[PDB]
């Protein structure tokens, strides 16, 4: 997250942290995620494509910091790592970007939900909020484009969304931006989503009620003057969630 404000997993319960083991035995960070449901985080494909061996990935629930225990946490294996069918990867867009990770405890458990854990509800189908909309995007991503270490405290912003019509003008993204696509950005270009923000989420208060709107995906650059964070809209992919859920 470029600029915006540290924050605590008491204020975003809902958020994962991905981790991946490498041969040897270090683990490194990879991409956020939101939990769905107490079996259930949902995440960005693009963080797992190249390396999909579900057994490589630890899933924490109720963690502050990158390298702290932190008090109330939940540590996961990924009993079933699921991946869109039909993901692919242009120059910038990611299509279907999209993953969903059945998580389980070394005792075969989901998460126990707690004033740190909780889950983040869904959106009901063709229901997103208005362009204008202020929403919040949380994670462990770079602070600076240039760095190549990330934040050890959790961070969060809050962004706007931007409808599709402006984000396909040519100084956006053209139509390299689709209809499955969300975009959101800072109206001053100061604050913004960046590598290592991927897979985590969009979240909006929509008539009351706090919905996981969308899945960090991509971006040109971070922070970048007409180059707003591009979104998974979680609302198309209701009938591919629910039906891999099942
Ligand atoms: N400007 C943004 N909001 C934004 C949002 C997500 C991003 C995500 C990355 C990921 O590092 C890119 C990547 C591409 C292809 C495969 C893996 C990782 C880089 C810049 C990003 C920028």
């Amino acid at each position: 997250i470029i600029g915006g404000e540290f924050t605590t997993i008491e204020n975003q319960p809902w958020f994962a942290a991905i981790y991946r083991r490498h041969r040897g035995g270090s683990v490194t960070y990879v991409c956020g995620g939101s939990l769905i449901s107490p079996c259930w985080v949902i995440s960005a494909t693009h963080c797992f494509i190249d390396y999909p061996k579900k057994e490589d990935y630890i899933v924490y629930l109720g963690r502050s910091r990158l390298n702290s225990n932190t008090q109330g946490e939940m540590k996961f294996e990924v009993e079933n790592l699921i991946l869109h069918k039909d993901y692919s990867a242009d120059t910038l867009a990611h299509h279907n970007d999209i993953a969903l990770l059945k998580i389980r405890s070394k005792e075969g458990r989901c998460a126990q939900p707690s004033r740190t854990i909780q889950t983040i509800a869904l959106p009901s189908m063709y229901n997103d909020p208005q362009f204008g909309t202020s929403c919040e995007i949380t994670g462990f991503g770079k602070e600076q484009s240039t760095d190549y270490l990330y934040p050890e405290q959790l961070k969060m912003t809050v962004v706007k969304l931007i409808s599709h019509r402006e984000c396909q003008q040519p100084h956006y993204y053209g139509s390299e931006v689709t209809t499955k696509m969300l975009c959101a950005a800072d109206p001053q270009w100061k604050t913004d989503s960046c590598q290592g923000d991927s897979g985590g989420p969009l979240v909006c208060s929509l008539q009351g009620r706090m919905t996981l709107t969308g899945i960090v995906s991509w971006g040109r650059g971070c922070a970048l003057k007409d180059k707003p964070g591009v979104y998974t809209r979680v609302s198309h992919f209701l009938p591919w969630i629910r039906s891999h859920t099942k």
